[PDB]
């Protein structure tokens, strides 16, 4: 016919969040490196960009407007090394510095350890709304205060492997390690693994508009890569709009981020139901890039879920 | 002083439930064999004895009683061994045949699948009268209908290692499943590593005296050896009084369960904890065999743990 169920930027919508339920609370971090995983920041020097991406080493990207852009990037870390994130880029800005959270699934400390109420593929809030996946995360933790909990990182297959039980005495959220580490906090639910939906986008859209200049964006996922990447790509587009799609795909992946560009996909057979998200991802990229060429001029009149609703992208 | 606080028989009394609370659901038998482990019966053949318990190989237990015996034993298993067990069982007799579940900690089937709920050590259940053990399993049992749930099997230090992850459409208890092989059930609930408490021996020998002379007893734990064992030795003791302690300690070890007599206990560092357990179990089998002898002239009058608080067991 002629009526889609899902547009593209949407397909996650299709998936039952019954069949990916939380089970365990997964080690988010095991503490033993001073900063967390995957940490870059935007005045860093490129690298050699990775082989699976099937790039142009030879090329380099302009670096016009990283010096002032301000954002970095990690993986979920323990308090004491937010606080050293938190030193480190102290030294390089005097403006607020946020610490950008953009985890959907539920998670928090338990006696200081970072941890995540983890469902297969990490989408034990998948459907939810960023209210009902937050009070979800309340009231985990809250009910985590003086019971007995197993905490295990995952192994072979995504299932727990090792771990500790411990009787928690100390209950605390991201929010509170932030502002503990004295960066200030925002939170936008994106669910792990897939394009960042209509509301996410528009909730961070909405968000930057409101910073001051000097403000500086921590942003961070579970690993620093998907996710985390994502939001740099944005917001170096919406500050630096002169720059060509390609400089900015290559300058984020060179410092440390994924590549948001095409590249030959293939994936572990058991990791099959990827391939199309990742597609998915390389077409609203392109999409959110036009978007800010388009509206831009007007100061952003229209927000982003608007605008894509009446301009869809194809697959 | 003079006050002893818990006396010999009743170490575990001293430990803190508190610090063993359950956190995962084990699996309890991996259901790929057509039988549960250690299952042996007493019309069985006397086997050499296990290196480790010094016993005198040469030496030829007395069989006197086991023919007429009737009483097996095995580890845990699935609905289907179960019905394998009961079959096999009915070849050796014409009475009623009892699952007789020794099991404390809470345990069940989910879609099937036999599960405890695990704590540190097996004790998630320590400490509880079996009123409050049995209604933590009835109220957790039911709680995992239509819930995602996390099975899996303990491996390196008795932490979950692999497993699956289901959404339930199935729960059942032991009695019914037990019911639905044709065995009767019978219920103690005896904490695992330890010696059953004078609540759990008061409510064996009760069920005991009203037993009718053909019945046959199929005891079972966990892995079916220490607590199936303990009751197996018991009976052997109660139905069989004019029998040597050697030589029921022989034939019950031999026929494939536990050795209850004295040997070298040799445990690894981080299961001396387990050591003076051990060494309680021998005192009291002791102790039990002694109350066989000087009460059974009146027909046990006065129960277990009334004899036993009279005639306390020496470290
Ligand atoms: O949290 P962000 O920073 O968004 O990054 C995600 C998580 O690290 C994922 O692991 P997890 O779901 O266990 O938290 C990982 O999936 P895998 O571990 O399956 O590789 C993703 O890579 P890909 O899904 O491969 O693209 C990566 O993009
Ligand atoms: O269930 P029953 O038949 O009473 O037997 C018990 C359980 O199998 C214990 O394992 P679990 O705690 O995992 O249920 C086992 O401890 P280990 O597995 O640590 O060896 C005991 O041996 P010992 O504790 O070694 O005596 C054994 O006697
Ligand atoms: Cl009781």
């Amino acid at each position: 016919e002629q009526t889609v169920t899902e547009p593209v930027g949407s397909y996650a919508r299709a998936e039952r969040p019954q069949d990916f339920e939380g089970f365990v609370w997964r080690l988010d971090n095991d503490g033993k490196e001073a900063l967390p995983r995957n940490f870059r920041t935007s005045a860093d020097a490129l690298r050699a960009p990775e082989k699976k991406f099937h790039l142009d080493a030879a090329y380099v990207p302009s670096r016009e407007g990283m010096d002032a852009l301000h954002i970095s990037g990690s993986s979920a870390f323990t308090p004491a090394q937010l606080k050293n994130v938190a030193a480190k880029l102290r030294e390089k800005t005097a403006g607020p510095i946020y610490d950008v959270d953009l985890r959907q699934e539920s998670h928090g400390y338990l006696d200081g350890i970072p941890v995540s109420w983890y469902g297969e593929r990490d989408w034990a809030n998948l459907g939810k709304s960023q209210h009902e996946a937050l009070a979800d995360e309340r009231h985990r933790l809250h009910a985590a205060l003086h019971k007995t909990v197993y905490i295990a990182p995952l192994g072979k297959h995504k299932l727990p492997e090792g771990g500790e039980v411990r009787r928690v005495q100390k209950v605390q959220t991201e929010q509170e390690v932030a502002e503990a580490a004295g960066m200030r906090y925002f939170r936008i639910a994106a669910t792990d693994h897939v394009w960042p939906t209509p509301e996410n986008i528009d909730r961070f859209l909405a968000f930057y508009r409101t910073l001051p200049q000097d403000a500086w964006l921590h942003f961070h996922s579970e690993a620093g890569v998907g996710r985390t990447t994502a939001f740099m790509v944005m917001t170096d587009m919406l500050k630096n709009p002169s720059v060509s799609l390609k400089d900015i795909l290559y300058r984020q992946h060179e410092i440390g981020g994924f590549y948001y560009g095409e590249f030959p996909i293939k994936t572990k057979d058991k990791d099959s139901w990827k391939t199309k998200y990742y597609r998915e991802k390389i077409v609203m990229i392109e999409q959110f890039y036009r978007y800010v060429q388009e509206n831009r001029a007007d100061g952003y009149q229209t927000p982003w879920s608007v605008w894509l609703k009446s301009h869809p992208a194809k697959a």
